């Protein structure tokens, strides 16, 4: 509920403001770069002395402090498991306050009521699903309530709770700094919100979506996913896998670098249906898959294998296929699926690139020949289509792909 906000920071026409109606002072000094395009997130660096600094000065309230709510986007790179402790959002003045800091895989609301006393709550990112580093876009939503429990959820979901020590003196001022702790990163951060209540399950969840263009597919760090760019395309399933290839069927090796996204070949989305006034690809769009390899350009598609992997799967394969082939057998149908833990898509056979979906992308290991290939079935981790029978796929997680930037 809006009638709550006491603070609204956002970039407006390129300048830093408040918008709530409170009017905060914000300055905003040394190397901060504001972004003009949605969604108009604000850049801080850890670097120098010219670092980065967004001070916002409360305007005459503060008197509005026995519940509150602290909500924002941030995005942090590269935010590895041994991070080094640095404080990144402050408002503590003379040892009161409170303070939202990160170190290792966790980012910490710490409640401060004296130099003696304080009391912190966490989020600590699955280190297993983030190999590279936890360097997407999350969603921080922090309910405190004076007389009762101190939350912090993440995307939405609830995290972690404390009850609040029953006797805290508050800032005016909020600094947004990244200052080590006594190898560089950088941070994003957009509509950062506080409210003067504390706000329940079903109002952050409302928040959460109200900030998002839910129908806009993203990439694997929850930016815009773009036509006519370099990504890698990974399954769900698989993260310490990579595309290459062997024959005209498409295979999945084991990545030797797994703390970064840096092997195998490269995809290209390609709009076939959808809206041409931007490049982001948004869900009911139809497309295809280019990829270059050798320095010749392929296309994703079906193919017929050397047997019957099994009913109703067909393999997807790099050919070098003329656009009519492209039509029958490489497009797909995309739809976004975003989870707590990753931004995925779903991607669909399309009927002759209409909207009509005749089965599902997966994936799955399955013995068979390609290539040169011969006397023997040899086992190998494919992308699947399931055509038809897919129901039972709808909520498997074999169907979620990811695509990361490849620069
Ligand atoms: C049937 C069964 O329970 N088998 C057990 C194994 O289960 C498989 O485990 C492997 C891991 O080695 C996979 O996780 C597999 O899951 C998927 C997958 O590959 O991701 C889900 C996909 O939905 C499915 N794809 C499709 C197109 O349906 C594939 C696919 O069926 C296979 O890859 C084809 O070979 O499977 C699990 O099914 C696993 O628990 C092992 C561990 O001991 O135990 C087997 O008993």
């Amino acid at each position: 509920i809006n009638d709550s906000k006491i603070l609204s920071l956002q970039n407006k026409k390129n300048t830093l403001m408040d918008t709530s109606g409170y009017n905060a002072e914000v300055r905003v000094e040394g190397n901060v770069q504001l972004n003009p395009i949605f969604p108009f997130d604000f850049k801080l660096g850890s670097s120098g002395d010219d670092r980065g600094k967004v001070i916002v000065t409360q305007n005459e309230y503060n008197a509005m402090y026995e519940s509150f709510s602290i909500s924002f986007w941030i995005r942090i790179n590269k935010w590895v498991s041994n991070l080094p402790g640095y404080t990144i959002i402050d408002s503590v003045k003379n040892n009161s306050g409170w303070s939202i800091g990160i170190i290792s895989n966790f980012l910490v609301f710490t409640l401060k009521q004296n130099e003696n006393s304080e009391q912190d709550i966490n989020f600590s990112y699955d280190i297993s699903k983030n190999a590279a580093g936890y360097n997407k876009w999350f969603f921080v939503t922090i309910t405190t309530n004076m007389m009762g429990n101190m939350m912090i959820y993440i995307n939405g979901k609830l995290i972690d709770t404390i009850k609040v020590k029953e006797l805290i003196n508050f800032s005016k001022t909020i600094t947004f700094q990244m200052n080590k702790i006594p190898d560089n990163i950088n941070m994003w951060i957009r509509d950062f919100y506080i409210f003067a209540k504390e706000l329940d399950d079903k109002d952050i969840n409302i928040l959460f979506n109200s900030l998002q263009y839910t129908n806009v597919v993203k990439d694997y760090w929850g930016n815009d996913l773009r036509y006519d760019k370099e990504y890698y395309m990974i399954n769900v399933n698989y993260m310490n896998r990579y595309m290459s290839k062997k024959g005209n069927g498409i295979v999945f090796n084991t990545r030797k670098n797994n703390n970064d996204f840096n092997e195998g070949y490269k995809i290209i989305i390609k709009r076939i249906r959808g809206n041409t006034n931007d490049t982001r690809v948004r869900g009911e769009n139809v497309l295809y898959f280019n990829t270059t390899i050798d320095n010749k350009q392929y296309s994703l598609g079906m193919y017929k294998p050397s047997r019957n992997l099994g009913t109703d799967l067909v393999p997807l394969g790099a050919l070098d296929q003329p656009m009519d082939e492209i039509r029958k057998y490489g497009s797909f149908i995309i739809q976004p699926c975003n989870t707590f833990d990753y931004y995925a898509s779903q991607l669909f056979l399309s009927s002759n690139a209409t909207t009509n979906r005749l089965g599902i992308l997966s994936i799955g290991s399955y013995s068979f020949k390609l290539g040169d290939d011969y006397w023997f079935n040899h086992e190998y981790l494919i992308p699947v289509i399931k055509i038809e029978h897919y129901a039972s796929l709808l909520e498997s997680t074999s169907t979620h792909w990811v695509f990361v930037p490849a620069s």
